């Protein structure tokens, strides 16, 4: 955690195309999870990058775990190759970013009961309910996670420059209610 | 068989329309934290309803506390007395809601993983930063925490009726995904 926000996890979800028979895909991709009673999705995973991938029987696709939108874009790419190979024809189609999660840490004691009443129709804090104070920003449309350590935690950016943006926003209040 | 949010603090905003000297009002209620250079207003409360109320020299106040619409209206009376008496024009009017926090268990543990890999246009889940999940409702606004314990947190409400509609809502998603 530095002062800069770093991005820590990126869903995305692409459109294969053709609806699957999950029993047959784990039963040839060599690197796929199938728990139909537990789960309706198969469960594959890569190692370059590291994401995993749920492939549902209707062709949708969710890939998480990566860390920039090249290597979820990279990633799905080769999950629809490792489809296609087995046999149906899949395409890469519609990738589609879901949600961002990102953080920092300005690094300086924060005030959450000030911050909570001063943003009032903002925050929520209830310490004997979670730890940290709930910010809920209406433009963009994050949700900010604010510890009393410094600690920050930026939820639902559609895209990259909404987890920057979100930053600037809420910094210059952050140090205006730093402790002492 | 009924599992209902139980509601953790309302927090209201209501103003007796009127100058209010600060400092007098302070002395008086002697029990009042009332502080120079910071936060210029006086801090009153009460036993019961234990609420805590920041009154302002604007004459507005934000009464917090309250677990529930008429405890607050009441505990919204009670300190247009404190500063009323004190012969002031004290005039209680139009309280408002600013934000209602509730709370829940469902008693059965939840497998997040797979709410937030399979809902994640409103889920936000990442283990090694925050605990829990966060789940954003368009309709109403509502944002809730859910953990694996299945407990779960329902905030920004400004209304009581939707934090029920909120987890009325919710609770056959947390069905599906209750871990055995």
């Amino acid at each position: 955690m530095g002062i800069v926000p770093t991005l820590q996890n990126i869903v995305a979800t692409v459109t294969l195309g053709c609806r699957l028979d999950l029993k047959t895909v784990a039963l040839h991709a060599r690197n796929a999870e199938y728990n139909p009673k537990r789960f309706a999705a198969v469960i594959m995973r890569i190692r370059e990058p590291k994401t995993t991938a749920l492939i549902f029987a209707s062709g949708k696709m969710v890939v998480t775990g990566a860390k920039s939108e090249d290597d979820s874009k990279l990633a799905s790419r080769k999950y629809a190759r490792i489809i296609q190979k087995i046999g149906f024809a899949a395409k890469f189609t519609d990738f589609k970013i879901q949600n961002i999660v990102g953080s920092c840490d300005v690094k300086f004691p924060i005030r959450l009961e000030g911050l909570a009443f001063s943003h009032g129709t903002f925050s929520s804090y209830e310490p004997e309910l979670f730890p940290g104070l709930i910010y809920r920003m209406v433009k963009p449309k994050i949700v900010l996670l604010i510890f009393v350590s410094g600690k920050i935690v930026l939820t639902g950016a559609k895209q990259r420059e909404e987890i920057y943006q979100a930053f600037e926003a809420i910094y210059p209040v952050l140090s205006e209610f730093r402790k002492m």
